[PDB]
């Protein structure tokens, strides 16, 4: 058996030698040999078999740049403790990058058809910024956080082919496993692995009766036990299911909802991305995809849009019968124009679900857009950030409701500027915030580029009436903006340091309130010990000015942790007092994505999770619509309402 193993190093070796080396572009092969040479590591190096090309960064072809070489084989996620909610089966090799934070990996979606497909999810937990930034010195050095890497849920393990080989075809490869504060989370239970001792570290093998199936490699780790605390096995079974009052929405695949709205009759909108056949037949890797409710909690309609790559619907807004909806493409949604590769799009929907028109940004240049805001005369605003050194700028760009362009803003620094919020007032202007490495409205008090928050007000015209900056030394970072019925600006976020008062530990949230000529009024901030954070679309004010916030915690925010991170909500007045704050969830993961605020003093509050939440779990990621009483935010039947029982 002294042979099998070394049988099994070969294989592995001689399997992940071919498909790293065919499917890595060149320029990402020569930075990765570099480090591992550096570090004297030459079992990876030799991994990597392409020519030593020069990496460009200045190049006029903006596919020649490493950055947007890198983009189509990675998903870098955010400072956050971030679920991968950029998760797509559109490439054969992804890196999956955590950064800072307690992240959630996973790059699998057991609900594709991956059948005969090469796969490898190479994972990196942390790697944060400053391990790469030479300059000393800074908050966070050293800091390390605890990652989970998702190789299996309760219904099968991931990267599996179930087959007479030994099932190379498909693996994960998790780069920084340190086994005193990660976990990697299995299908089943410890009797259905066994652990290899090879060349790059550990094999995590799949066996059964019938035979193996590798389904991770751990580089650099070794003499590991399948009893260690640092595996979590889930199991076979769906989990209990609780919070039957949900709206629950998933198919097998990996299924999210990002956004939400409302129109002028009631009806209410969520919409997200799915890996499955949700509102429609899949097209390929993930897909955009929306629902219509009416005001009694049942639905109209789905519909799912996108092409073989990957696409999301990252923000939705109505005119009031309209609802346009807006995000990321990898393909080409638009047939009229060319495809970037990486494009911002725009959509008008009518209320019986017709796709009008759709607009997309079909140029080289990498683009990302999260946001979206309707004003009063039916005019669209969207906002992003595009990536003579590299770097995001952030821009806004409003159209008309034919999807005119109409103009676009494009500003910031010399460094990273990323938007996290667009919203109009009843006055012609638009607002913009975000993050900032750099000084945009402010000296910016990080000693090595930690984010900061920004804000703009534009005019009708796109010019800007005003900058603002705000933050602490360390890491502030915005989600979303909207604004108030007299004008004024709100935005929410995180912040690892003491913005609106002393921080109760970790990441706590914030609430920052500007007046319309840039004077902040007042940060609040609250938490707990641990980590506690709003997300995504996570602000909303309704017609009488109440501020209604949404996100995750890994604390006891609201009551009691149900465990791993839960979702919570909170309402404030427009004076920063705190009215309730209500948290729920499951057993397993889960995090609000998005608010809406409709009337009769109801809300709704929507998200995802790894657990049962309004039903079973269908498979992976689901995700789910809740609705509160706005006064008290007790949890109501979604299916509730005034003429049936
Ligand atoms: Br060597
Ligand atoms: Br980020
Ligand atoms: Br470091
Ligand atoms: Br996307
Ligand atoms: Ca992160
Ligand atoms: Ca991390
Ligand atoms: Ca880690
Ligand atoms: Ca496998
Ligand atoms: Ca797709
Ligand atoms: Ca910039
Ligand atoms: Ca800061
Ligand atoms: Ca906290
Ligand atoms: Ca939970
Ligand atoms: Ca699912
Ligand atoms: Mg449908
Ligand atoms: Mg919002
Ligand atoms: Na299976």
């Amino acid at each position: 058996t002294t042979k099998s193993l070394l049988s099994a190093d070969e294989k592995i070796t001689e399997s992940l030698r071919s498909t790293l080396s065919d499917v890595l572009p060149d320029q990402l092969q020569t930075y990765i040999r570099t480090v591992l040479q550096f570090s004297g590591r030459p079992e990876g190096a030799n991994l990597l078999t392409g020519p030593n090309t020069e990496i460009e960064f200045f190049s006029q072809d903006p596919n020649k740049n490493f950055p947007n070489i890198f983009a189509k084989y990675s998903n870098v996620l955010t400072v956050s403790s971030d679920p991968n909610f950029i998760t797509s089966e559109d490439e054969e090799v992804k890196i999956i990058w955590g950064r800072h934070g307690s992240d959630s990996l996973i790059g699998f979606d057991p609900g594709a058809d991956l059948v005969g497909k090469r796969r490898i999810d190479i994972f990196l937990g942390d790697f944060i910024d400053e391990q790469f930034n030479p300059i000393p010195g800074a908050l966070n050095a050293g800091k390390s956080w605890s990652d989970r890497f998702i190789l299996g849920d309760w219904q099968k393990p991931y990267y599996f082919e179930d087959d007479e080989t030994l099932g190379l075809n498909q693996s994960a490869m998790i780069l920084d496993f340190n086994p005193n504060e990660d976990v990697i989370q299995l299908h089943g239970d410890r009797q259905d692995y066994e652990l290899v001792n090879i060349s790059l570290g550990t094999a995590i093998f799949w066996r059964e009766k019938k035979g193996y199936d590798l389904i991770g490699v751990l580089g650099g780790v070794s003499d590991l036990s399948l009893k260690g605390d640092y595996f979590e096995f889930k199991g076979n079974t769906a989990p209990k299911t609780v919070l039957k009052t949900a709206e629950h929405i998933g198919t097998a695949a990996n299924d999210y909802i990002f956004s939400s709205t409302v129109d002028a009759k009631g009806n209410f909108y969520v919409g997200g991305g799915t890996g499955g056949s949700l509102g429609g037949r899949n097209i390929g890797a993930r897909d955009a995809w929306l629902a219509k409710y009416d005001s009694n909690g049942n639905q109209r309609w789905s519909r799912q849009f996108g092409s073989t790559g990957t696409e999301s619907l990252w923000g939705m807004a109505s005119d009031g019968s309209n609802i346009y909806v807006a995000g990321n493409t990898t393909g080409q949604l638009e047939n009229n124009t060319v495809k970037g590769g990486n494009d911002a799009y725009l959509a008008k929907y009518d209320s019986d679900g017709n796709q009008v028109w759709i607009k997309q940004n079909g140029t080289y240049t990498l683009e990302e857009s999260y946001k979206i805001t309707v004003d009063s005369s039916g005019n669209i605003y969207t906002a992003g950030h595009t990536f003579e050194l590299p770097s995001t700028d952030g821009y806004v760009a409003k159209f008309d409701s034919n999807g005119n362009q109409l103009w676009v803003a494009q500003f910031g620094t010399i460094t990273l500027d990323d938007n996290w919020g667009v919203a109009a007032d009843n006055n012609g202007n638009v607002f913009a915030g975000g993050n900032t490495k750099g000084s945009f409205g402010a000296k910016n008090t990080g000693t090595a580029g930690e984010y900061d928050a920004w804000l703009v007000k534009l005019n009708k015209d796109g010019q800007t009436d005003w900058v603002r900056q705000f933050g602490t030394p360390n890491y502030d970072f915005m989600w979303d903006i909207e604004t108030d019925s007299l004008g004024d600006i709100y935005a929410t976020g995180w912040t690892l340091g003491d913005l609106g008062g002393k921080n109760a530990g970790s990441y706590d949230v914030w609430l920052a309130k500007y007046n319309t000529n840039g004077n902040q009024l007042w940060i609040k901030q609250f938490g707990t010990s641990e980590d506690d954070a709003p997300f995504l679309d996570g602000i909303d004010i309704d017609a009488n000015d109440n501020i209604f916030l949404t996100g995750n915690t890994n604390g006891n925010l609201g009551g009691a942790n149900a465990g791993s991170y839960d979702a919570w909500a909170a309402k404030f007045d427009k004076d920063g007092n705190q009215l309730w704050l209500k948290q729920f969830g499951t057993p397993d993961y889960d995090t609000a994505t998005t608010v809406t605020a409709v009337n009769f003093g109801k809300l709704y509050v929507s998200g995802i999770t790894e657990g049962s939440l309004g039903t079973t779990n269908a498979g992976s990621y689901d995700s789910w619509a809740l609705k509160l009483d706005a006064d008290n935010g007790e949890i109501q039947d979604f299916n509730s309402s005034t003429n049936t029982f």
